[PDB]
């Protein structure tokens, strides 16, 4: 009864469903961000709306950790699906996060690695196990594996090809997860990403996202709600 | 007046750090912040680490813990403008991400949703930096500086920057992140960096050779600019 779960979503649509469900809700406004505090089905939560891309996610995550000191972080939201069995609405769970757009290979760092960081950030094993238990209980289709982040909306063409080449094992792509993982790494806070597929990052991904962002928000929010309850009680 | 100063690499902050008197160190989130006085002016110097996220996390800690009135971003840069040589100064009038692309939804190339397409540096800070450049007889260019999470080393990476930002005068990896955090907190910023290489196919070798020259030139400029701002 003394756990506080931090949850981070980038777009307002990505946090609005959870935000609705928060009891005794209060809003903290700082640094261009909002954090909603209160309880989700009894469990104390702090839900950050970060805004879009790596710096917004990093600024937001840093305020959430400093102001709220959550025990763990769960990153919720939509994603572009890369793994072949994924369909719109399916869940993706991070094993690990990597930047697809960092390149200091001129000095022999690994592609995707920034100097001062590990080449990728591992998500927490217990959080991952708890997410997989929720996926089973909810009877959802999910893939676990590497999620890659960058400051680009992937829409086929080179951008997609470059990711498939550099990270053939990446299951999904998005724009905040890695930055949240990098902040959590620096503060020793366990994280997991539990997103849902809104598009498959190909030349029609903008139209698929226009159509399916809400479905992905709903599916990822349902998972996060289940996860929070499982973590809190088992 | 409290002046915030941010450099990414330890080599980019060390010279200033050696000069801070009444010095205390805050160690937090993988960053270090050194507080005290630089030639009688209160400063807070952040060593942020490398790239956009490190810079953003560190800038956010510095603004929260130290509440500086302004931010100056110091360090090295890849020179893009034709009149630039190694050691020369670049001063931002504006900062943009060269690697942000949400053009699929019709944002401007380099713009992230929720941000302006570029972040404008502070006119009073720019004017003070140009007075310092003239007094020290330096060669400098003022203009757009672009940031990304890549060390630019010629070939297609460089070509893409030149296509998208023909007006960019230099490239680096943190400034626009610092600008964005400053934007969100309504804190004025300026970038005053110096050229270690020209972001071409041999930029790694030039950086091997001239990082220290650039850290020195940018640090000496910063020290002069601090003095000018606080004391005229
Ligand atoms: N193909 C893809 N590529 C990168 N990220 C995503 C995402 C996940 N995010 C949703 C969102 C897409 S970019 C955008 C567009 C308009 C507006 Cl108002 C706000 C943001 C980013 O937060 C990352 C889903 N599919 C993606
Ligand atoms: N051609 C270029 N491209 C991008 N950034 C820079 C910069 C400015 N920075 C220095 C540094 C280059 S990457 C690097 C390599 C070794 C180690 Cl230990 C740590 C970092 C980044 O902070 C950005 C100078 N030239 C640049």
């Amino acid at each position: 009864f003394s756990m506080k779960i931090g949850i981070i979503g980038a777009m307002e649509e990505e946090v609005t469903l959870l935000r609705d469900k928060i009891e005794n809700r209060q809003t903290i406004s700082l640094g261009g961000c909002e954090i909603y505090t209160g309880q989700l089905n009894g469990t104390e939560v702090a839900l950050l709306k970060s805004g879009i891309g790596k710096v917004a996610a990093a600024l937001g995550a840093t305020l959430l950790l400093e102001h709220c000191k959550p025990d763990v972080i769960i990153n919720t939201g939509s994603a572009g699906g890369l793994a072949p069995t994924l369909k719109v609405g399916d869940i993706v769970v991070s094993d690990e996060a990597r930047y697809h757009d960092a390149d200091v290979t001129a000095f022999g760092y690994e592609y995707g690695q920034l100097p001062g960081c590990p080449a990728g950030f591992k998500a927490d094993d217990k959080l991952i196990a708890a997410a997989e238990a929720c996926i089973a209980e909810l009877n959802l289709n999910a893939v676990r594996g590497l999620i890659v982040s960058g400051d680009a909306f992937i829409n086929g063409s080179v951008g997609l090809a470059k990711i498939r080449h550099n990270f053939p094992q990446a299951i999904a792509v998005e724009m905040e997860a890695t930055a949240i993982a990098h902040v959590c790494h620096n503060f020793n806070v366990p994280f997991v990403v539990v997103r849902a597929i809104s598009d498959v990052a190909d030349q029609q991904s903008h139209l698929s996202f226009d159509e399916f962002l809400a479905v992905a928000a709903k599916q990822s929010s349902l998972m996060v709600e289940s996860l929070v309850q499982k973590l809190a009680h088992g």
